[PDB]
RNA sequence: GACGCAUAAAGAUGAGACGCGUUUUAGAGCUAGAAAUAGCAAGUUAAAAUAAGGCUAGUCCGUUAUCAACUUGAAAAAGUGGCACCGAGUCGGUGCUU
DNA sequence: TTGTACTGTAGCG
DNA sequence: CTGACGCGCTACAGTACAA
DNA sequence: TCTCATCTTTATGCGTCAG
C-alpha cells in the first residue's frame, strides 16, 4: 500500500527511487508494447535519467547582439550610398554595384572585376599612389585639391563603418588640442591671471611625463625639478588637479575664487567651475591639456602638423614595416641564407610568410622570430622595437579599440571642410554625415520594433520609419527609458499588482529602520525585566541618533542617548548587535544637498520626496532628469537643484508603498509604518503586523493574491533550471502513475543546502574592505592614505580589482590610474572559451592592449618570469588565494590541458540550489490540492528535504561508499539512501517533524548549535558512539519511536536490506533522448575545395568557388526503407539506411518529407515506415549489447557495468589511502582490510575483461590494458587502485574518451557504423524507463 | 522553511557599442625555362558576408526554453500499461485475476 | 568503389 | 513553554590503406 | 572586451511567522 520516492537531482542527472514502509525497493512485471516477441519485463523501481545540461541564454544573447549590430552597420552604409547616389552616378554609375558585388569571382561579376575605377591601369595607380586606406584618408585631410568623389566615399565609409568606441562623452578636438605645446600659452595665461609675473623658464612639455609613465609620481617630481617650486599644491599649470583628477571630491587648494571640490575633467568637473561661473583661463587650458594627454596616450606622434593624427600614426606604422622588413631580408640573406624559405616562403612555421599570409597572431610571430634575431648580428634595433611590441606592426590589430569615435569625427568633419567647395552636395547634407557617424541607439530605448520583438519595450510617438536624424522627433525617449526599468524590475511578493519601492527612497528607509528598533529592548537596575521602547522613546532616539549620524552603533545609543536623556548609569540593550544594521542614508544624503532640515521632517511634502527619489532612481541622464525634476523648481532654488540632479540612485526594496503606508487598519487607522512607529506596548514587527488576525492586513493580502508548462513559462531567472524541474517533475508524476495512482505518504528531496559554525560562517562573511585593509598592511603601502574608499564603493568590480592589485598592472609592472577604469579591461585568467570560471580569483584587472594580446590562452611564459615576484608579493599579503596563483603560474606546468577542464563548475552548484529549491515549492504545490474551512492545508503529501551532509554521514559510516567513475547508479542509490533518511527521521522523531518537511516550522552561536543538533540527530541509526571525551555509549539494536511501541530501525534486518539494495544489479538508467537545436554548423569558414561536404555561406555562393562551413549538426536522424539509383547499367536496389536531418535541413525536411528525400536520391520512399531517431536513441543487440545513437554515422556505448558492492567498498577504501581522517584504529582495519583482500583487484580485472568482451568489443585496447595491468602488477595499492578507478572510463556509458593507466594512454575505440543497428531492437523509454515500446527493426524492409 | 535588514560569495537576464578573426575578389609579379619547376621580387590595404534565411517588411526576427512510443486533438492539451511470493549479472521463475 | 583506422579540428577579447 | 538527551564531459574532417 | 541596468540561490549576524 504506502510507498515513499526518493528524489536525487543534479544538473545532468535526476536519480529516483521508489521505497516501501520495510525500505525494501518494489519489483513489477511492466507490459511491453511492440512487435517483438517479448510482452513482459521485470523491473526494480530505482532508476535515473540521465540528460544534457540545460544551456544559459548568454550565447544566443551575445549572437543576437552581434546580428543587430552588423544590420545597423550595413544602414549605415546604405545611409552613406543614400545620399551619394545622386552624385556618383554623374561621375560612376556602376561604383556601388561594383562594391556589391566584388565578393563575386570574375565570371559573376556583371561588371568588370576592378571594383574602383573599373580598369586596370588607374586601380594600380591608385594602389601605388595609396598603399593603405590611411594614405587615402590623411591626403583627403590635409590637401586641397579637388578629388575623384569615389575616393572620398571610400574615406567616409572607411570612416563611418569602423568608427570607434564611444566611451569618451566629450568633443576632444583632434585640430588643434592634439599637439603638446599648449603648456607655452597655459604659462601665459598663468601669467596673466595670477597678477605676480612669475619667470616662464618653460621646460620639456609632457612628452618628459610620459617617456616613463603617465603618473602624479612622475609628473609632479618632474615639473617641479625643471621649473623651481613657488606652491606645491597651487604651481597652476599641468598639475595633476589638471591631467587626472583626484580620488575623493577634495576643495581647491590655493583658490582663486572660491573653495570648490575638484575632480577628473571628464563629465563630474562641468560643474565645477562654479568659482567662476557662478559668480559672474587657467581652466580652459587644463580642459585642453586634457584634451592633449588623453589623445598623447592614444596617439603615439605627429612630427610634422596635420588634422589626420591617426592616419599620420598607421603611414608611420607602414613605413616602420618596410624599413624593418627590408633590413630583416638583408639580414637573413646574408647572415642565415637557409632560414630564408622557411620565413619568407612557408607559411605554416609561424614566420613573416605565417604572419601576413599564414594565421599566425603578432605574438607567435614575435616569439618565432626572437631567437633568430637574436643569434644575427645587427638586430639591436629590431630587438629593441619587438621588446616594445613595435616591430613589424599591421594597420588593423587588435590594439585599435583604444581609438575614440571623436578622432574618426575630426579626420571626417576635415574631409568634408577641405571638400564641401568643390562639392556643394557635400557642404548641405555634412551634419547628415556627422549624424550618420555618431549616432548611436540608447541603452535605455532598446531595439527599434514595431510590435513583433519580444526584446522590445520602447514607444514611438509617430509611425515613421526612424533615421539617425529623426530619432529625436519619433522615439519617446522619456516614456523608452521608464518602461527600461519598469519592465525589469520586480513586482511586490505579497501585493502583487503593483511596484516595490526604491531602495533609497526616505520611506523604505524609514520602515526599515522603524522595524530594526521596534524590536529593540533595554534593561537597567530600575526596573526587573527588559522593557521594549516606547513610541516616544523611539521617535527619540532617530530624531537624536539616525538623524545626525550616518551610522550609529549600541555604544553611542548607550553614552549619547541614555546618558543624557532619561539618565541611567549604564543600560544592557538587547535585539541589536554592535551596529544597527538600518540606517537613514537618504535622509543625509538630501540634508546634504538641500541644507534644509526642517523640509525633510515636514510631513505634506513627503510624496514630492518619495517621487523625487523614485525620478533619480529611474533616471541617470541629465537632460531626462531635468525634464522630470523641472515641476519641484518653485520650493528649490537653481544652485540646489543643479547639485540635487547629481544624486545618483541604484537598486530596489522588496516592498511597495500601498504595503507599508498605504493600506491603513479598519479599525485602528493605521498603517503598517504607523504600528511601527508607536503600538502601544506590544511593538509588532512587520511579519507580526501581517501575520496577526487581529488587523485587517492578513485578509488584504489574501485578497490582493493551469498547466505545468505555463506554471514555468511565468518564473523568471535561467531557463536552464526549466529542464531539471520539468524532468523531475514528469519523473515523480509517472512513478504516480506507475503505483495505480495512489499519492506516496512523504517525497524526500536531496538539497545542496547545509549547516556550518557560526564563527565559520562569519569568517567567510566578511567585509570585503577589512581584506583590503589587513593584505595592504601586510604588505605595507600607502594607496589607501592617498586613495581613501569605504566598503560600499568596493562593491564596483573594477575599483575592487583595483585595490586588490595595489594600484599595479598585475600583467605589466605600471601603474594603475583610479579615474581612469573605462579603458582598463578586466580579464578571466582560464579563458571563457576554455572553462566557466567568473570567480575573484579568476579576474584581473589589467591594461586593455594586454589583454587583447593575451587572448583564449593562458598569459604566457614570459609575463610569469617578469611578474612571478609580484604575484608571490601579493600571495603572501593575502591579497591572492593559492588558485589564483595556480592559475597565473599556469604557463609554467604546460598550459591549458584536458585534465584542467574536467571537475565541476560552481555555476553547476548554483542551478541545482536553484532547481531544488523549485522543485520542491512545485511538488508541495502540486501533491497538496485540498484544502478545508478550519485546516488551510491538508497534508496529503510530505515534501521532506534532507541536507546532504547527512546522507553523506550515512555513507561514511556505515561503508555505503560511493565512487562516480564505475556507474551512473550512485544517483539512483543516493536518491534511495535519501528516501530511507528521511523516512527514518520523520518515523524516529514526530516532534521533529515540522524541521525537515517543507511548509512546517518548529515556531554558544545560534548557527554552532544548530549544527551540533544536526550532528547529534544522526546517531540513532550507530550501535556504538564514541563521545567527545573518548568513551563509548551503547544504544538498543533494535530502534523504537519512543512515545510510541512502533518500530522505525531495527540495525539488522534493515542495513541487509539496504546493502541488498545497493548491491542490485538491474537500476533503470536512462539517457533522455533529445533532437539537436543551436548552431547549423561550426563558426569557421574554410577556403575553396571541390569537395561536396561544403555548406555554401549563401544562397548563390557556390562552395567550389566561394568555400563555406564544415561539421554540421544533425537534429535528429531518420530511418529510411527506399530504392537507390544504383549502377552504371541502373537498377534500383532496395535499402535500408539511416539519414541526418540537419538543423537547417530540419524545416525543410518537416515541411515535406517525401520531396526532401527524393531530392536526397532516394524514390519508392516508404512513408509511413519514416522513424525520427533522436540522439541517444537506443537500441538493443546480441548478448544484451546496448548502443546509444550519437548521429547517423556514430554510436555510443549503452551498458552499464552492475560491480558488486564489495569490489567498490574496496576501491573507494584502497584509494584515499591516508587521507580518512577518523581515528587511528579505524584506519588500522581499513588497513588490514584492503591488504588481506587485495586479490580483489584481479578480480576487478576480470570483470572489466568479462563486460567489456561482451559488450565493448574493444579487443585491442582489451589486450593493451590487461598487459599494462600485468607489467606493473608489483605497485603499490593506492596508484594501482587509483588507475582501476581511471579504468573505467573504457566501459562507462557514453561516447568513448581516452583514459590513461600508469604510464599507457588508451585512444578510444569509436563506433564509427550505425549499420548494426538497423537489425538491432529500438528501445523507446519512457521517462523513469519502466514503460518501454520495444520495435524490432529487422522485421521493417 | 519562509520574510525584512546588514555583510558575503557564486551565478543569471536584457539593451547599446568597439576591436580583431575567417572567406572570395581587387592590389598587372619578373627572368631562365620542352618542365616536373628553379632563382629573384613582393607582402602591411580595401570591398562584401559573418549563422542558410523569414514575413507581420521592422534600422525586426532567426543558436535559450519545449521534445520516449501509441490513440484522440489544427495545435494547446487529454488518455493508454494487474497483484503477491521466491530469487538475482542488467532481471528471471512460480501462483491467483479479468 | 566502399568500408575501416588513425590523427586533427573546433570564433574571440 | 514547546524539539535530543545533549553538482560534469566529441561528432565530424582529412588521409591512408583493406577488400 | 567596454558601458548601462535588473534579478537569483546559498552562508553567517539580528528580529519575526503559534497553540
Ligand atoms: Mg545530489
Ligand atoms: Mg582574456
Ligand atoms: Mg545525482
Ligand atoms: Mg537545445
Amino acid at each position: 500500500k504506502k510507498y515513499s520516492i526518493g528524489l536525487d537531482i543534479g544538473t545532468n542527472s535526476v536519480g529516483w527511487a521508489v521505497i516501501t514502509d520495510e525500505y525494501k525497493v518494489p519489483s513489477k512485471k511492466f507490459k511491453v508494447l511492440g512487435n517483438t516477441d517479448r510482452h513482459s519485463i521485470k523491473k526494480n523501481l530505482i532508476g535515473a535519467l540521465l540528460f544534457d545540461s540545460g544551456e544559459t541564454a548568454e550565447r544566443t544573447r551575445l549572437k543576437r547582439t552581434a546580428r543587430r549590430r552588423y544590420t545597423r552597420r550595413k544602414n549605415r552604409i546604405c545611409y552613406l550610398q543614400e545620399i551619394f547616389s545622386n552624385e556618383m552616378a554623374k561621375v560612376d554609375d556602376s561604383f556601388f554595384h561594383r562594391l556589391e558585388e566584388s565578393f563575386l569571382v570574375e565570371e559573376d561579376k556583371k561588371h568588370e572585376r576592378h571594383p574602383i575605377f573599373g580598369n586596370i591601369v588607374d586601380e594600380v595607380a591608385y594602389h601605388e599612389k595609396y598603399p593603405t586606406i590611411y594614405h587615402l584618408r590623411k591626403k583627403l585631410v590635409d590637401s586641397t585639391d579637388k578629388a575623384d568623389l569615389r575616393l572620398i566615399y571610400l574615406a567616409l565609409a572607411h570612416m563611418i563603418k569602423f568608427r570607434g568606441h564611444f566611451l569618451i562623452e566629450g568633443d576632444l578636438n583632434p585640430d588643434n588640442s592634439d599637439v603638446d605645446k599648449l603648456f607655452i600659452q597655459l604659462v601665459q595665461t598663468y601669467n596673466q591671471l595670477f597678477e605676480e609675473n612669475p619667470i616662464n623658464a618653460s621646460g620639456v612639455d609632457a612628452k618628459a611625463i610620459l617617456s616613463a609613465r603617465l603618473s602624479k609620481s612622475r609628473r609632479l617630481e618632474n615639473l617641479i625639478a625643471q621649473l623651481p617650486g613657488e606652491k606645491k599644491n597651487g604651481l597652476f599649470g599641468n598639475l595633476i588637479a589638471l591631467s587626472l583628477g583626484l580620488t575623493p571630491n577634495f576643495k581647491s587648494n590655493f583658490d582663486l575664487a572660491e573653495d570648490a571640490k575638484l575632480q577628473l575633467s571628464k563629465d563630474t568637473y562641468d560643474d565645477d567651475l562654479d568659482n567662476l561661473l557662478a559668480q559672474i583661463d587657467l581652466f580652459l587650458a587644463a580642459k585642453n591639456l586634457s584634451d592633449a594627454i588623453l589623445l598623447s596616450d592614444i596617439l603615439r606622434v605627429n612630427t610634422e602638423i596635420t588634422k589626420a593624427p591617426l592616419s599620420a600614426s598607421m603611414i608611420k606604422r607602414y613605413d616602420e614595416h618596410h624599413q624593418d622588413l627590408t633590413l630583416l631580408k638583408a639580414l637573413v640573406r646574408q647572415q642565415l641564407p637557409e632560414k630564408y624559405k622557411e620565413i619568407f616562403f612557408d607559411q605554416s612555421k609561424n614566420g613573416y610568410a605565417g604572419y601576413i599570409d599564414g594565421g599566425a597572431s603578432q605574438e607567435e610571430f614575435y616569439k618565432f622570430i626572437k631567437p633568430i634575431l637574436e643569434k644575427m648580428d645587427g638586430t639591436e634595433e629590431l630587438l629593441v622595437k619587438l621588446n616594445r611590441e613595435d616591430l613589424l606592426r599591421k594597420q588593423r590589430t587588435f590594439d585599435n579599440g583604444s581609438i575614440p569615435h571623436q578622432i574618426h569625427l575630426g579626420e571626417l568633419h576635415a574631409i568634408l571642410r577641405r571638400q564641401e567647395d568643390f562639392y556643394p552636395f557635400l557642404k548641405d547634407n555634412r551634419e547628415k554625415i556627422e549624424k550618420i557617424l555618431t549616432f548611436r541607439i540608447p541603452y535605455y530605448v532598446g531595439p527599434l520594433a514595431r510590435g513583433n520583438s519580444r526584446f522590445a519595450w520602447m514607444t514611438r510617438k509617430s509611425e515613421e520609419t526612424i533615421t539617425p536624424w529623426n530619432f529625436e522627433e519619433v522615439v519617446d525617449k522619456g516614456a523608452s527609458a521608464q518602461s527600461f526599468i519598469e519592465r525589469m524590475t520586480n513586482f511586490d511578493k505579497n501585493l502583487p499588482n503593483e511596484k516595490v519601492l526604491p531602495k533609497h527612497s526616505l520611506l523604505y528607509e524609514y520602515f526599515t529602520v522603524y522595524n530594526e528598533l521596534t524590536k529593540v529592548k533595554y534593561v537597567t537596575e530600575g526596573m526587573r525585566k527588559p522593557a521594549f521602547l516606547s513610541g516616544e522613546q523611539k521617535k527619540a532616539i532617530v530624531d537624536l541618533l539616525f538623524k545626525t549620524n550616518r551610522k550609529v552603533t549600541v555604544k553611542q545609543l548607550k553614552e549619547d542617548y541614555f546618558k543624557k536623556i532619561e539618565c541611567f548609569d549604564s543600560v544592557e540593550i538587547s535585539g541589536v548587535e554592535d551596529r544597527f544594521n538600518a540606517s537613514l542614508g537618504t535622509y543625509h544624503d538630501l540634508l546634504k544637498i538641500i541644507k534644509d532640515k526642517d523640509f525633510l521632517d515636514n510631513e505634506e511634502n513627503e510624496d514630492i520626496l518619495e517621487d523625487i527619489v523614485l525620478t533619480l532612481t529611474l533616471f541617470e541622464d541629465r537632460e531626462m532628469i531635468e525634464e522630470r525634476l523641472k515641476t519641484y523648481a518653485h520650493l528649490f532654488d537653481d544652485k540646489v537643484m543643479k547639485q540635487l540632479k547629481r544624486r545618483r540612485y541604484t537598486g530596489w526594496g522588496r516592498l511597495s508603498r500601498k504595503l507599508i503606508n498605504g493600506i491603513r487598519d479598519k479599525q485602528s487607522g493605521k498603517t503598517i509604518l504607523d504600528f511601527l512607529k508607536s503600538d502601544g506596548f506590544a511593538n509588532r514587527n512587520f511579519m507580526q503586523l501581517i501575520h496577526d488576525d487581529s488587523l485587517t492586513f492578513k485578509e488584504d493580502i489574501q485578497k490582493a493574491q493551469d498547466s505545468l508548462h505555463e506554471h514555468i513559462a511565468n518564473l523568471a531567472g535561467s531557463p536552464a533550471i526549466k529542464k531539471g524541474i520539468l524532468q523531475t517533475v514528469k519523473v515523480v508524476d509517472e512513478l504516480v502513475k506507475v503505483m495505480g495512482r495512489h499519492k506516496p505518504e512523504n517525497i524526500v528531496i536531496e538539497m545542496a543546502r547545509e549547516n556550518q559554525t557560526t564563527q565559520k560562517g562569519q569568517k567567510n562573511s566578511r567585509e570585503r574592505m577589512k581584506r583590503i585593509e589587513e593584505g595592504i598592511k601586510e604588505l605595507g603601502s600607502q594607496i589607501l592614505k592617498e586613495h581613501p574608499v569605504e566598503n560600499t564603493q568596493l562593491q564596483n568590480e573594477k575599483l575592487y580589482l583595483y585595490y586588490l592589485q595595489n594600484g599595479r598592472d598585475m600583467y605589466v609592472d605600471q601603474e594603475l590610474d583610479i579615474n581612469r577604469l573605462s579603458d582598463y579591461d578586466v580579464d578571466h585568467i582560464v579563458p571563457q572559451s576554455f572553462l566557466k570560471d567568473d570567480s575573484i580569483d579568476n579576474k584581473v584587472l589589467t591594461r586593455s592592449d594586454k589583454n587583447r594580446g593575451k587572448s583564449d590562452n593562458v598569459p604566457s611564459e614570459e609575463v610569469v618570469k617578469k611578474m612571478k615576484n609580484y604575484w608571490r608579493q601579493l600571495l603572501n599579503a593575502k591579497l591572492i588565494t593559492q588558485r589564483k596563483f595556480d592559475n597565473l603560474t599556469k604557463a609554467e606546468r604546460g598550459g591549458l590541458s584536458e585534465l584542467d577542464k574536467a571537475g565541476f563548475i560552481k555555476r553547476q552548484l548554483v542551478e541545482t540550489r536553484q532547481i531544488t529549491k523549485h522543485v520542491a515549492q512545485i511538488l508541495d504545490s502540486r501533491m497538496n490540492t485540498k484544502y478545508d474551512e478550519n485546516d488551510k492545508l491538508i497534508r496529503e503529501v510530505k515534501v521532506i528535504t534532507l541536507k546532504s551532509k547527512l546522507v553523506s554521514d550515512f555513507r561514511k559510516d556505515f561503508q555505503f561508499y560511493k565512487v562516480r567513475e564505475i556507474n551512473n547508479y550512485h544517483h539512483a542509490h543516493d536518491a534511495y539512501l535519501n528516501a530511507v533518511v528521511g523516512t527514518a527521521l520523520i518515523k524516529k522523531y514526530p516532534k521533529l517533524e515540522s524541521e525537515f518537511v517543507y511548509g512546517d516550522y518548529k515556531v554558544i552561536g545560534k548557527a554552532t548549535a544548530k549544527y551540533f543538533f544536526y550532528s547529534n540527530i544522526m546517531n540513532f541509526f550507530k550501535t556504538e558512539i564514541t563521545l567527545a571525551n573518548g568513551e563509548i555509549r551503547k544504544r538498543p539494536l533494535i530502534e523504537t519511536n519512543g512515545e510510541t511501541g512502533e518500530i522505525v530501525w531495527d540495525k539488522g534486518r534493515d542495513f541487509a536490506t539496504v546493502r541488498k539494495v545497493l548491491s542490485m544489479p538491474q537500476v533503470n538508467i536512462v539517457k533522455k533522448t533529445e533532437v539537436q537545436t543551436g548552431g547549423f554548423s561550426k563558426e569557421s569558414i574554410r577556403p575553396k575545395r571541390n569537395s561536396d561536404k561544403l555548406i555554401a555561406r549563401k544562397k548563390d555562393w557556390d562552395p567550389k568557388k566561394y568555400g563555406g562551413f564544415l561539421w554540421p549538426t544533425v537534429a535528429y536522424s531518420v530511418l529510411v526503407v527506399a530504392k537507390v539509383e544504383k549502377g552504371k547499367s541502373k537498377k534500383l536496389k532496395s535499402v535500408k539506411e539511416l539519414l541526418g536531418i540537419t538543423i537547417m535541413e530540419r524545416s525543410s525536411f518537416e515541411k515535406n518529407p517525401i520531396d526532401f528525400l527524393e531530392a536526397k536520391g532516394y524514390k519508392e520512399v516508404k512513408k509511413d515506415l519514416i522513424i525520427k531517431l533522436p540522439k541517444y536513441s537506443l537500441f538493443e543487440l546480441e548478448n544484451g549489447r546496448k548502443r546509444m545513437l550519437a548521429s547517423a554515422k556514430q554510436l555510443q556505448k549503452g551498458n552499464e557495468l552492475a560491480l558488486p558492492s564489495k569490489y567498490v567498498n574496496f576501491l573507494y577504501l584502497a584509494s584515499h589511502y591516508e587521507k580518512l581522517k577518523g581515528s587511528p584504529e579505524d584506519n588500522e582495519q581499513k588497513q588490514l582490510f584492503v591488504e588481506q583482500h587485495k586479490h580483489y583487484l584481479d578480480e576487478i580485472i576480470e570483470q572489466i575483461s568479462e563486460f567489456s568482451k561482451r559488450v565493448i568489443l574493444a579487443d585491442a585496447n582489451l589486450d593493451k590494458v590487461l598487459s599494462a595491468y600485468n607489467k606493473h602488477r608489483d605497485k603499490p595499492i593506492r596508484e594501482q587502485a587509483e588507475n582501476i578507478i581511471h579504468l573505467f572510463t573504457l566501459t562507462r556509458l557514453g561516447a568513448p574518451r581516452a583514459f590513461k593507466y600508469f604510464d599507457t594512454t588508451i585512444d578510444p575505440k569509436q563506433y564509427r557504423s550505425t549499420k548494426e543497428v538497423l537489425d538491432a531492437t529500438l528501445i523507446h523509454q519512457s521517462i523513469t524507463g519502466l514503460y518501454e515500446t520495444r520495435i524490432d527493426l529487422s522485421q521493417l524492409g
